[PDB]
């Protein structure tokens, strides 16, 4: 509900940990998991991007689940990635989801490839938000799907009494204009952790976060100094976390995040294919400037055992 | 084949008739099919983004592959969409499409959403061309996948002896490239419509089109016209076709060329969701731009079944 | 000298008046000078784009020069615009400027239209600020002239003692880096009016503004909140500058703001060719978004006399 | 007129050689004009953007135009670059110019860095069209001036009496468009090397070159492979064609040709500030590339002297 997620500063788009073999690395989540609860994770989104769902059968995504809150066990709210670009699809697993239970939200990203139009988008995300008891934020990411929600039509589907946020990764003026006009009971986040200093001045109630997993403390120290008024103090953190965000995105993520958490020993393993792991050349400046480690010493990416 | 697809010319992206409940229209295919071939279709793809792929499930297409193959009975040869952006997934299908057979080829879209790296894609290519006896044609559109295969990892796969083509929506500077230095038994085809004139006489193998559905003689003529070194007659015809193409696309495809189509009395129906069918308004347009029609009158997006 | 400018937060770029029949309203000035003064403009930016600089000679420009600094009378420290996309002109004008005396700085703009190189662009600067005795900021806008200054290569010029600020119209993201390495003696000023909150977050000097001329008050009271840790009120502010900053530019600048200042009474006149004043139904849509004014109503643009 | 252009196929956008010091080598300019003479250049474009004319004076492009007028001797027609982004310069300009003679057309730019409307456009074109004696020729460049002709005021433009063609750098789908609905008595050229290809056979008049410096006979097998309609001969040019182009604009023009006109023995010289000759191993890869020469063994701008 609104409620479950009202506080939430920063919510973390957990990866999905495979081993060599192709297969999911359920071993490696209560590790992780705890790493981010004790570095200021206060939600968590599952089968989101980062997780590399598109690579995730719907089946694998309820086992994820299922393992997830084994460990999390009501300490923090979670949200669930529900929709793809087939309406029935995301029908179909989101009352799955809603059924399965435990989710304070389901995620359902503006529909990728087939390029809808906006009244597309309305009815796709109007069948989502009327198929189940579970709320649905809003994914607009025109950087990864091509198309965009306009923000006359998010308002109108922030209207709908079971859409309850955004995961809004546009432009700040955007940002500004449905933190400006926003129905109640509404989250707005950002998910582009490059911009969520200037949208939490702006008014926004978090970031949706990849960078969470390795920069989870100063994220929290750069919130915390705007919460608090030390504006210079967030100013400062913002300039020198720039460029650790740009070398998270600086070969395709989750590639990045995975080859810092296999460093720090958090066993992330390899990303499924057609997603392969950075190159060591990558791997080594990605690690000196997102966590200012030492790394020593082709990439293959995995595939989900057909057995 | 290679030697199966050699001498077409236009391609034609069957879309997918659907009925008004959302199941797929089977009875309205033979009607379609017969139309594209008596208007100068000389090989049909099935289930690419035309025919609304991403809204089908694979049993679906499968069924599809099936209906049309019954119709078309190996007058022309077909091309089967096989791609998606979970190798794994694409791998499966096409093993299940290659043992289904009478299949010229598998066509593979560079992964979307998940926004592979260069050496992302060459592995799922490769792995998708290491999967079964279906030599595939690689599909190649950055407006709609937001990533694209540059030239050089381009025709790195092309080496690949089960890698026979190319659908390039790129740019004609693109195109040239890859026409000058292609592989042997390797075909180079525009994804686009508006291009189809600039691309054959740069010496593409021919058009993967939309504008076949309902254009297939004026394209053919202007194919003719370029082939019978009458060029100002070829030039003609394209700059009055261009327009036609923009209508075509003026509301996301296939919403434009299905409505002309139902104008025309094949029941192509409505679109599934995400996608909605176009706007009353633009479909009068759409037809008079398109085929010079006369068109005499809230839309709804579909939904597959759940039962 | 940087020490002039130092405490300046909002800088108007100036308009340029003009009479019905082309020459320059010098009339009109003493009073649009003394509005921006009791506006909370510290600082005048002159012959710059808002200015209509490309269609002003650099004589009449000097004679603009005059006017302003016999109204301002020392009141707020002057920025001359000295620099086109000719370096010699440039120089020329930038010595005829020093020697007429009484600016702070001068403002040369990234070359246009001849797109320089990063290595044309540094020694077009250097030459500029090698010049004269006047200080040089440099105007970093793709927006307006395709190229720009990478960060490296403005940090660079930023290391001659003559250069002492930048212009800034990018990202926010390069604004963070640049505020983030500056060196000493170095202003850092956005020139987008609707970067202003979040450029005034990040740690910039200020703004060179459009806006200003007729919103000066609610800048000044975003930019106290900004100063007086109160960030909701400067949010708040922001969230609703914004489509008054889109109005100022939704038609070629200066048209808008033209507009707004002639129903306020102050004749800024029409703009000289190829601008054309905004059309009257813009006019009264942009006064009603900009100052909440009732407007009661062929556009002509003017032209410098041949005689 | 119309009529002295109408036959042309080849227009070079002649360079401006310069000496070491700065000013104009008018010592170089028989040998070169020559050159383009003996090269398939059927007319010439004097103070274009390759000339570098935004580092001309107005009275050294006259002399320019004497030089080249000297040398010609009405062998071929001549355009003359008449506009910069103030009309009343133009307005100016164009009246010295069709008083002095020898000219078959002005050409002028959509204005640069001002950035005006549709209507704005109309207005400046509309005025240097009035002006004077000579016929206008409209150069539509958005990758220079950001801002471009809708094909709508092109057209609208093309009505005038006085304004006979178009030297188009847009799409070839905007080219196609203004061929279909051209006026009589008006020229169509694009003033795309890379593009001209495709341009003639839409049915274009021709090309104004930049490439046509040095690679004058390769374009004309091209063309005369495209008007004797050997189109296999024409795209197998074409093919090889493109990457010299590429190389080209590899350097911000005219750098590059100028490096290679220089090699050839042509005394082109250094360009002139902002401009900055092309680095000494790009001159290398840019000799071998275009005109497949070995060449052998900072680099610096000049100004044009100030006494
Ligand atoms: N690979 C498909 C299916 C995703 C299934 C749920 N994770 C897609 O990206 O849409
Ligand atoms: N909707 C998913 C699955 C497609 C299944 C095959 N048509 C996708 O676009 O990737
Ligand atoms: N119109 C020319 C000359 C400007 C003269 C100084 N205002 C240009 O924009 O470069
Ligand atoms: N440098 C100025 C003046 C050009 C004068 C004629 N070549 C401009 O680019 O507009
Ligand atoms: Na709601
Ligand atoms: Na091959
Ligand atoms: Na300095
Ligand atoms: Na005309």
């Amino acid at each position: 509900s609104y409620q479950d997620l009202k506080e939430c500063k920063i919510i973390t788009a957990f990866i999905t940990p495979f081993h060599e073999d192709g297969s999911i690395n359920f071993d490696a989540i209560p590790a992780l998991i705890e790493h981010l609860l004790a570095h200021h994770t206060d939600g968590i989104l599952l089968a989101g991007t980062t997780a590399e769902s598109p690579t995730l059968t719907h089946d694998e995504e309820l086992e994820l689940f299922a393992a997830v809150q084994k460990v999390v066990n009501g300490r923090v709210p979670l949200i669930a990635g529900v929709g793809t670009n087939d309406t029935r699809d995301s029908i179909e697993f989101v009352k799955e989801v809603a059924e399965f239970g435990g989710f304070a939200a389901g995620l359902a990203i503006v529909p990728y490839y087939n390029k809808p139009s906006q009244e597309g988008m309305y009815q796709h995300f109007k069948a989502i938000a009327d198929a189940s008891d579970l709320p649905i934020i809003i994914y607009n990411i025109p950087g990864r799907v091509v198309v965009e929600l306009t923000p006359e039509t998010m308002l109108r589907l922030a209207d709908h009494p079971n859409i309850i946020g955004v995961k809004e990764c546009t432009s700040l003026a955007n940002m500004a204009y449905l933190i400006e006009h926003k129905p109640e009971e509404f989250l707005i986040y950002t998910g582009e952790d490059g911009d969520a200093f200037h949208a939490m001045n702006l008014g926004a109630d978090g970031v949706i976060s990849v960078a969470s997993h390795t920069n989870g403390d100063e994220m929290h120290e750069m919130f915390t100094a705007i919460a608090e008024s030390d504006m210079k103090k967030a100013a400062a953190i913002q300039r020198k976390f720039i460029p650790k965000v740009n070398a998270l995105f600086s070969y395709p993520s989750p590639a990045p995040v995975k080859a810092i958490l296999n460093y720090m020993g958090f066993e992330a393993g390899p990303t499924r294919l057609p997603l392969v792991p950075a190159p060591e050349e990558d791997v080594k400046r990605i690690i000196k400037v997102v966590v200012d480690g030492d790394y020593e010493a082709t990439v293959t990416g995995v595939l989900r055992p057909d057995y």
